[PDB]
């Protein structure tokens, strides 16, 4: 017989203010997830009021993410994000070392480290936005479930990653609500 | 205002061929200078034949050696040496002070100490690899001369380095044709 398993955390609304609150840096890399739940708005606002309170926050786009090719920059634009905020994979890989903290926003086969930790991967080779190099990374989607690829994510599982579960309009709702009482 | 002095120690191929024989564990760190001589072909048999001598080979590539992103990686997979002994610098740069010899081959800017020796060089704070830290460094290239970013490298003037000049498959041919033959 044989057997294996995995160990995530999960954090609550309030463990994640804190880290947003405690970060000075915050980089958004966003996928499918965000586009399925029409996210782009309370996030655009959140991002917004951290700005506002003098954090340096980003978005990281990959090439591929979402189901067409620049959807999410598209999304983000039709959301009021600024231009000069929504970088492309190639100009913001290089960040994520010196990132306090990644928020993954219902992103996963784009942010899967396997494509470099598993040499017997069918994505292995291929880029991905390396937000496991940040100090922290918080990933918000609905369950440590696979994305278009099919494949697990080793990020889920590293100590400095945190899964905040839930639909992710929902939870962004949340973050820029209890971000706007403070 | 002060005048140090610095000596430099040139040695040949059976000098090369001792410090090899000797060492249990070797670090290669290829650069520039590896791929304009082709060098990566008789470096890739040389790997094979210590590698059959149970002494442990790696590979430590910069993250920006050479003159293309992954052209090291590119070239070395196309001589055939294996993956897995093949690690980039921010995995591999802590075993330098466990390690016997290090063979510096094209390479200097990426293993400039001046990026942390020199706080006014116009490469400090850049990280290189440390094999510096290394028991023994021999050094492959044509001269004492500058690379890329055209600053002195100081670590041609440790006690514990080695020059072997020469072009780098001039001399990589020669190296493996005298292991062959042993
Ligand atoms: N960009 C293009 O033009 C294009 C074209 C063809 C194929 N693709 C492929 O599509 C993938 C895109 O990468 P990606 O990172 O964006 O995609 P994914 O890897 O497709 O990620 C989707 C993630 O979002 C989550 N999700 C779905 N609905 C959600 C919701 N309502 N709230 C919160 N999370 C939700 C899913 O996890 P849960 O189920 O746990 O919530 C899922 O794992 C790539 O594999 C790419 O090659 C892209
Ligand atoms: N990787 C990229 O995509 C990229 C892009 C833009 C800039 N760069 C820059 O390029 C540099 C790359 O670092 P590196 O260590 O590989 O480079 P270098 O520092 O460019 O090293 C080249 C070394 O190899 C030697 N060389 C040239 N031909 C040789 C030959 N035939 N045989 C033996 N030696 C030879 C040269 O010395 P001799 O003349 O004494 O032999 C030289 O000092 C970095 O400064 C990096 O930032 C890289």
């Amino acid at each position: 017989p044989m057997e294996i398993s995995g160990t995530h955390t999960e954090i609550n609304l309030d463990n994640a203010i804190d880290m947003i609150r405690e970060a000075n840096s915050i980089i958004i890399t966003p996928g499918y997830g965000l586009c399925a739940a029409k996210a782009q708005y309370p996030i655009a606002d959140l991002v917004k009021m951290l700005t506002e309170q003098g954090k340096k926050v980003r978005f990281g786009i990959h090439p591929v993410a979402g189901r067409m090719p620049g959807q999410l920059n598209v999304l983000l634009a039709e959301a009021g994000v600024p231009y000069d905020i929504v970088l492309e994979m190639d100009e913001i890989n290089h960040d994520f070392p010196d990132t306090d903290l990644v928020l993954v926003i219902g992103a996963n086969d784009t942010v899967n480290s396997a494509a470099q930790e598993d040499p017997n991967s069918i994505i292995a080779g291929m880029p991905v936005l390396e937000v496991w190099k940040s100090k922290q990374v918080i990933v918000m989607k609905r369950s440590l479930g696979v994305g278009y690829a099919a494949v697990d994510n080793p990020i889920f599982y590293k100590p400095n990653t945190a899964m905040l579960l839930g639909d992710a309009k929902k939870t962004c709702d949340a973050l820029q609500a209890k971000v706007r009482e403070s």
